[PDB]
């Protein structure tokens, strides 16, 4: 258990689902055990009502869940599809902030970076759901990654354990992770505006440009109109594009924006956080 950890093992499991929720900036662990009971409360009940829907059989017949792989390295937990291998989720390990079994089955939490919004939790923590005949051997594993981890920054950078003990590792690791919660979450500069488009179904907006220059690495808007894109107004040709959904954009290649933007099809209710204040200080391709 340490030289394994380096290249990454397998766990079979089933994803059950996840869920965003709302929280305090840096809550006790014992806040966190909360949030995953909840979290896991709401995914079970949709998954009962999701039955449901499923055994009144309209067109397809495919399950609740899905069988995936957990793969878990002192480097990274990714989940990916066990027959189509497809990767659903790829944490780095230190963006783990709460991991634990409760019964059999597994909760992954990671904070949420995101522009905040105008008593109540400002701060949002995803939380991923799944159910494993081995749990709490996922569990323990992972939390034997976090050590080997560390064991490898000691000697990859030449230190010694008495300097740098792993406590202070962790702290380490919360201290960056916190710092680029904060970060993103008052990036509310000049007009986090957040906006809210309708559509329906298969159709879409359409296509602008990118990398923003040490910035907010976002995506800058660029034309499309008659869809749903400027069918609202509220969007300028150059308003930096922030979040979508849930997920901010802040550091990203254009295979994830892009991408997702091609993953709203079937939305009918797409959020969005704009900055706009443009916009000065082939042709074209929809999607």
């Amino acid at each position: 258990g340490s030289e394994d950890l380096i290249d990454g093992i397998i766990f079979a499991a089933n994803y059950l689902g996840s869920t965003q929720l709302l929280s305090e900036r840096n809550p006790s662990k014992n806040i966190r055990m909360m949030q995953a009971q909840e979290a896991v409360s709401r995914v079970k009940r949709m998954q009962k009502a999701a039955k449901i829907k499923k055994k009144a059989n309209s067109e397809g017949d495919a399950q609740t869940l899905t069988e995936v792989d957990l793969f878990i390295s002192t480097q990274r937990i990714k989940v990916l599809n066990a027959d189509t291998q497809e990767t659903m989720m790829d944490h780095a390990l230190r963006t783990i902030s709460y991991i634990a079994d409760i019964g059999n089955i597994v909760v992954l939490m990671a904070r949420r970076r995101m522009p905040r919004s105008a008593g109540k939790k400002q701060y949002k923590m995803i939380c991923h759901v799944f159910e494993s005949e081995d749990a709490q051997l996922i569990a323990q594993s992972i939390g034997q990654a976090f050590s080997v981890a560390y064991q490898e920054f000691l000697r990859a950078n030449g230190i010694n354990p008495e300097d740098l003990s792993q406590k202070e590792y962790s702290d380490i690791i919360n201290t960056q992770e916190m710092y680029n919660d904060d970060l993103i979450h008052f990036s509310n500069s000049e007009n986090c505006k957040e906006l809210q488009l309708e559509k329906h179904k298969g159709e879409i907006l359409g296509v602008v440009v990118v990398e923003s220059s040490i910035l907010p690495t976002v995506i800058l808007a660029n034309m499309m109109n008659g869809g749903p894109a400027a069918r609202s107004g509220k969007l300028s040709i150059g308003d930096q594009i922030m979040s979508i959904n849930g997920t901010s954009l802040v550091g990203l290649p254009l295979a994830t924006c892009q991408g997702i933007i091609k993953g709203l099809k079937n939305q009918t209710q797409v959020k969005l956080n704009i900055v706009s204040c443009p916009p000065v200080t082939e042709t074209p391709l929809y999607i």
